């Protein structure tokens, strides 16, 4: 099998369809002017109608688009995925990396150094809002609503969630969720948003509940529903998450407990409002908030 | 980084045991720092069972999360790009025996046409069913690659029965596909085709004015081809003889038939539910399954 980067990396650099002398493509490639002519001399003989100048050198008529992997697997998939079996954070391996992360990319694990190795699954993935931070208001429920429904397809039925940030299973701690947003005005949002599901053995796991599923398709099809999710919700927002919301509350029409900061509130929960906050009713009023953790009672 | 006690538990994956000598000869260490290994797989929880004659071992063997066994599950394939090739047809049908359904190669240049003046695509598929299942394989090619070219700007793509798309009557795309089947077993098919980007007879989409960049074009073809074939693979023909109108050419049209040595004439009909043209001569529509049409 014949080899082709070293003609290939010459047309890439030379995509421009501007010119560029014999000198500075063999900087770039590190070879002699002849080498350079030689492959140049293939792209010829490939078809590129490269026309030769002699002061100025090479050159395209016309810039080229080129074949290119990464460009159309971006385009397949939306994101890539990074599995590291034992990480230290899911999370953290993420946002040390922002600077060159696209709205999709995944990161995959099955033990966190910062609870034993494959006992749970631990994935985040990194998303990008045009809109500025404040369009990530339900991101954290609709990671829960995406997760949960995919437990759901896989055969654990019963799973719910908890407002904001956890899915439920058996009135018990399935999954955590755990979303990290920086913002800044003018510039878009860069979210990374993680979850860790207990899958063996206060807190529930998958095999106790009698379901079981091969880790790397949990992960699989996690990674492409909650790409599908993000990208719907990118463009229409917690809107049409509030009919599926409802369906996997788990402390819905129920008596729940509210502690933000040293704070403590006891009511009965009646969901979500457009805006993602919690709607707890006191003695017929109900009226919204907007942080805290909430409990049965 | 961690590499070497996790290529410690895909050894142990057999369920047998390894004894310290044994793990220090595929690893190339010594047995003691084989051990300090063994200890930090303990250290993670991993339940390594250790008796004293025999070694290490794991009771039940353990499944690691792995890129390419996630991955087969979110794309259903893999996309290997040689933008420089011989065909993309032959580079899948020289590893049948490692491909699955959805494995698709791109080239922009098939040296076995200047370069990157045509768009070069292959995939594999197998359907279960012996060859009877891939009835209306190439036509189903021809809907989906034309559908995505409407999708993309070029609504006025129409496809010529059975194998080739076809831009204001002349050929913009060839369809070519290859099919090895034997009774029981499945049927292996590499289907390819290569779309003509840039500059009668043929066409390009330049020439029509259409752009579309070909990576773009690319990465659409194989998630509408995957999908068009899981549909094909699991409902046949059906859905897509309605689509297929929709598409074609020349219906109602005269057409020249020529397959092996012989020469007919008449007016296409369309297609029936089994991908066969419906040739109506003197108002006699009788159904041809294979050969190729033109215009007259």
């Amino acid at each position: 099998m014949k080899d082709h980067t070293i003609p290939l990396t010459l047309i890439s650099i030379l995509a421009d369809g501007e010119f560029h002398s014999g000198e500075q493509l063999g900087e770039q490639l590190g070879m002699s002017r002849a080498a350079i002519n030689k492959h140049i001399q293939t792209l010829r003989d490939w078809g590129v109608d490269v026309f030769t100048v002699p002061g100025k050198g090479y050159s395209l008529p016309e810039p080229i688009h080129l074949l290119d992997e990464k460009k159309i697997s971006q385009e397949i998939d939306h994101g890539r995925v990074t599995v590291l079996p034992v990480i230290d954070s899911t999370n953290q391996y993420l946002l040390d990396r922002l600077d060159e992360l696209t709205s999709g990319d995944a990161c995959v694990a099955e033990y966190q150094q910062a609870s034993p190795f494959g006992a749970n699954l631990y994935l985040s993935m990194y998303w990008r809002l045009e809109q500025g931070p404040a369009a990530a208001i339900g991101l954290s429920l609709v990671i829960g609503i995406v997760i949960a429904e995919v437990l759901q397809q896989l055969g654990a039925e019963q799973v719910r969630v908890k407002w904001p940030n956890d899915i439920y299973l058996q009135d018990r701690k399935l999954s955590g969720i755990l979303v990290e947003l920086t913002g800044k005005t003018g510039d878009a949002a860069q979210i990374v948003s993680g979850a860790g599901i207990n899958l063996v053995m206060g807190w529930i796991s998958l095999q106790e509940a009698g379901v079981v599923i091969d880790r790397n398709l949990l992960a699989a099809r996690l990674i492409k529903e909650l790409r599908l999710g993000l990208e719907l919700f990118e463009q229409e927002g917690l809107a049409p998450y509030l009919p599926r919301w409802e369906k996997l509350d788990n402390f819905i029409h129920r008596p729940v407990k509210l502690i933000i900061g040293d704070k403590e509130i006891y009511g009965i929960s009646r969901g979500i409002d457009a805006q993602g906050a919690l709607l707890l009713e006191q003695d017929g009023v109900i009226k919204a908030w907007v942080g805290g953790e909430i409990s049965l009672r």
